[PDB]
């Protein structure tokens, strides 16, 4: 827990970007957004100068199955 500094993490930030407001809440393993790399691209972005990321693509690759783990789908 720290809310300090540090954008947030892919999942969250996830949530919260391609997760709209809220249309889920209490979501598991279904999809309640979906967006293709220019989301998680930019997504990726914010958190890439404080995520451990290896690159763009590199980002949303771990960032996008992150979304899939909660309800954001994301098309290449």
């Amino acid at each position: 827990m720290t809310f300090i500094t540090k954008t947030p993490p892919a999942a969250v930030l996830l949530k919260k970007a391609a997760g709209i407001e809220s249309g889920s809440g209490e979501p598991n393993r279904n999809k309640v957004a979906t967006i293709k790399r220019d989301k998680v691209r930019e997504i990726a972005e914010l958190k890439m100068p404080d995520l451990n990321a290896a690159s763009i693509e590199a980002a949303m690759r771990m960032i996008e199955g992150t979304a899939r783990s909660m309800g954001i789908v994301v098309e290449d």
